[PDB]
């Protein structure tokens, strides 16, 4: 990768100008809009934080794929800019963007499954799969980001986003089966347009919807995001059946990523 000087980065981000050059937060840092080589970039300004820095670089060096973000360099971490932001924000229509159609959602879901597959083929565990870590390019192609906590098993330091974590990950296990569970939560956000956790909602956690539907108190049709005009029952049910399989409480009963990839392909 290229090694930028801090001064060059400070220049391209206008002193790391906090008004909306600031794009938002971010992993364990803030994201700034940059311009280097007439080329628009994302500059993320971050001892344990140095470990996440080195691990991002370490994984980005090994893993290059059409469904993963691209690190250009460091000082700060510099990436190729994703003009369509996070899936989280596009799902919430933040800053007035239009709602994603079912057609776009299917390509996104497939793309995300492809990124996760590459990671798992390369013996990497993300540990924080969520819609905020799925970015969207100039074609709305899904790209997985934030590898500061990725690992090549039990841990004493429990990391991740509670609302997306598998029960074994909340207890400390480190397994690729946990990424599958989180992805299943992401599929629910895609179907419903609802964030994984809303303190001002009942149920507060999205994952509690599998049970409602599962214990026939609910229909998946009741939850289908109403901000689409092109959803069809068959593909939505087929995407819901994948999410439901990913979300098995038992890590071993979950499909593997290669299976998730194939089922989403059979969906379209
Ligand atoms: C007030 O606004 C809020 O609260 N939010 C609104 C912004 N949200 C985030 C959206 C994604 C953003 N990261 C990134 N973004 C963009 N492009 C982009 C973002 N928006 N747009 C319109 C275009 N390219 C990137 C390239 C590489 C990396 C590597 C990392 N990490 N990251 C990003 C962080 C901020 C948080 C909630």
């Amino acid at each position: 990768f290229h090694s930028f000087s801090f001064y060059e980065l400070k220049n391209v981000t206008n002193n790391f100008d906090e008004r909306p050059n600031k794009m938002g937060e971010g992993g364990f840092g803030v994201v700034y809009k940059g311009y280097v080589n007439n080329t628009t970039v994302a500059v993320k300004k971050l001892e344990e934080l140095k470990q996440q820095f080195d691990q991002e670089i370490k994984v980005m060096a090994k893993c290059q794929h059409e469904n993963l973000v691209e690190l250009l360099g460091f000082s700060c971490l510099v990436y190729v800019y994703m003009p369509n932001g996070s899936l989280l924000d596009r799902l919430s229509c933040l800053d007035g963007t239009p709602p994603l159609s079912w057609h776009m959602r299917c390509k996104i879901a497939q793309g995300a499954a492809n990124g996760i597959n590459f990671l798992h083929e390369n013996h990497h565990i993300h540990r924080d799969i969520k819609s905020a870590n799925i970015l969207l390019d100039e074609a709305f192609t899904a790209k997985i980001s934030d590898f500061g906590l990725a690992r090549a098993v039990m841990t004493s330091r429990i990391v991740g986003t509670t609302a997306y974590m598998a029960p074994e990950a909340l207890r400390g296990e480190i397994t690729p089966k946990s990424d599958i569970y989180s992805f299943g939560v992401v599929l629910l956000e895609i179907i419903t347009g609802l964030p994984a956790v809303d303190e001002h909602r009942e149920p507060q956690l999205l994952l509690d919807i599998k049970e409602e539907i599962e214990d026939e108190e609910k229909t998946i049709e009741d939850y289908i995001d109403k901000k689409m005009n092109d959803a069809d029952s068959t593909s939505v049910e087929a995407m819901y059946s994948v999410a439901s399989q990913c979300l098995h409480e038992k890590k071993n009963k979950r499909p593997d990523i290669k299976k998730v990839q194939q089922l989403l392909q059979e969906m379209t």
